[PDB]
């Protein structure tokens, strides 16, 4: 394990560093704000101190950085001359659990670490230095994939509410699948909800709904019972339905046939919009939003995916050829580079898409420059 | 020391919890859940724990709670009945500070909370900073006008870059302002640039020497220093000036005459348009563009702005009247009508010109229609 980062140019603060290389605990030692930044993006959970003993670097770029997105995925904690604690101490809004005296305890200062330490230590031992399969990843296998789901996994168990936001089309349904095997309920159902259309009548009726539900019925919440239920763009939500969500979610009951019981559901959802606008004009509430955006996933779309842009392409021909019975088995060295320029708003769909229409027009066994274009 | 709070029914909790009341920490046990939220919102920077024996806490709800606004308001605590590869068991993305077992570890329990205790006085001391009355709202007070308030407020002291947007003349540079008056470098200067029409020139003059007779230079970020730099419609940008832009945001560093001096600048910037089409279009850099959206705050338009429209024409009114004397007092109920049904394009910016030549033009006391068309 190698868990453990201080940033300063000040390599010579031997006052509490080598108590880490006699302890054996180790280093690891940044001097700029550039590298540092691409470090904490490829280290995940881990500690990290940053020392401002007036060591000459930002303040701006400080609060950056830690909340770049460096938030649930680093426990910040802060080294800073004894004497500088008056102005802007307001950093510790990133309550950066603990700073750093001068006055060095030598032997208690591995208390407030080996604390953190070992609060760290428990989720790199139960699954340790991961990065790749969990049935191959489902979809994909680049660099942002593996960030991604080193993400999911160690947000997967947690039972709470995680706001899975990206492009259209990315396969935001399809992580709502990932983080359910994760939390232990995999076996128990699962339920994807399109909800750009299904208007204000049926999507009452899988609540409480007007006299109508002709019988049986029982509303996905009830069906999604121990099991997860997934909200695609939630945002397209009517107000009146947002309200009777925010009513769940504190008391988890819904009104049925035979009883108005309760259940137990880890709720999902997915978004596309802006969404800081639709909670400036009003038009999704707030407090069901806090109750969401209690964990955040961020899902990659055309930033840098070109290692999974050539994979992406090759897995759906080895599953839409085989299931329509097609001659078509690789691709043209020259529809390579076109494909990954390609901008793909939609994204994966798109390129699940437009890949499907190709097999069934091509009636050769490599593809070539043909209209790929639309 | 005011800083206690329990919440389970703790009633054979006894092994542990008298041990910190009469050592000094004034504790206050809750058992429900709508209860203690109200507590830690009166309670305000204390420590509080959360069993979870297995007891009866939907940990959805949990997790919730910890960052539904009990951030730097409130420093999370957990208590277990020993668990090991469980759900709950990955609850530490929950910052989760340190652990708690059942066997009380005597008069060693004290440390783990010790190390914090610092930590909270420090919360209670920044802590305050109230609304003088809110600060008169600044600007308005309707419904996304006062959500707005609330995030300008938790947003401020993170002195992190802001991406602020919304329409043309909206009042980018208000918001600026706002948060750089709710910062803790609010004493420290303030640069707002609106640029656009500037041409490839001054930008570098604004980051080195242009000549070698004497000086007759002093850039912006170092008059800005401590203090905050603002640049209005940002996006728009040349592509060779946002790279030495990144590198102060990198870097911090800027060259003057007597020194290549660095600075400290919290930067804000501000956009009407969408940086989307720049993105794809590879226009705007993306590297930096991330550096810029750390956070986003969307300046509402006449989208539900409506009841506001009519408290801003009172009070231009009231403003401009008396800066130019004027004859003009009130309005009528009638020219009153007529303004909601106008779009207002500019929103803001246009009742603000609009309004000055109105005022200019009427002869009567009381306007009624006249032109107001545009």
């Amino acid at each position: 394990s190698v868990p453990g980062s201080l940033v300063v140019v000040g390599g010579t603060y031997e006052p509490w560093l080598p108590v880490l290389e006699k302890v054996g605990w180790r280093c690891t030692q940044v001097a700029d704000l550039r590298k540092p930044d691409a470090l904490f993006v490829e280290t995940g959970p881990c500690i990290g101190i940053v020392d401002l003993s007036h060591d000459e670097f930002s303040l701006n770029g400080i609060a950056n950085l830690v909340s770049s997105h460096k938030q649930v995925r680093w426990l910040a904690f802060i080294r800073e001359a004894q004497l500088s604690s008056d102005t802007i101490c307001q950093f510790i809004v990133n309550f950066c659990i603990d700073f750093f005296t001068a006055p060095i305890p030598d032997a208690q200062l591995l208390s407030t670490i080996g604390h953190q330490l070992g609060m760290l230590k428990l989720e790199k031992k139960v699954w340790p230095h991961f990065g790749s399969a969990g049935n191959m990843g489902l979809i994909g296998e680049s660099m942002p994939m593996k960030r991604l789901r080193d993400q999911i996994k160690r947000i997967g168990p947690t039972d709470v509410s995680i706001l899975i936001y990206g492009e259209s089309g990315t396969g935001k349904e399809t992580v709502a699948k990932a983080i359910h095997k994760t939390s232990s309920r995999a076996q128990k159902p699962f339920i994807s909800v399109n909800c750009r259309a299904m208007s204000e009548k049926r999507l009452e009726s899988e609540l409480f709904g007007l006299g109508e539900t002709e019988e049986g019925q029982q509303p996905f919440l009830l069906q999604a019972d121990g099991g997860t239920l997934l909200l695609n763009d939630i945002l397209t939500l009517p107000k009146s339905q947002q309200l009777n969500l925010l009513r769940f979610l504190q008391e988890g009951t819904v009104e049925t046939r035979q009883g108005v019981r309760a259940v137990d559901v880890r709720i999902l959802a997915a978004n596309s919009s802006d969404i800081e606008k639709a909670l400036i004009d009003g038009d999704f509430n707030e407090e069901l939003y806090h109750y969401i955006n209690v964990l955040r996933i961020n899902v990659p779309s055309l930033k840098e995916r070109a290692s999974d842009i050539v994979l992406l392409a090759k897995h759906f021909l080895q599953e839409y050829s085989k299931e329509y019975n097609a001659q078509a088995r690789s691709f043209s060295d020259d529809a390579v580079r076109g494909l990954t320029r390609y901008h793909w708003p939609g994204n994966v769909r798109e390129l699940m898409n437009q890949i499907k229409r190709v097999v069934l027009m091509s009636d050769t066994v490599v593809l070539d420059e043909s209209q790929l274009d639309l």
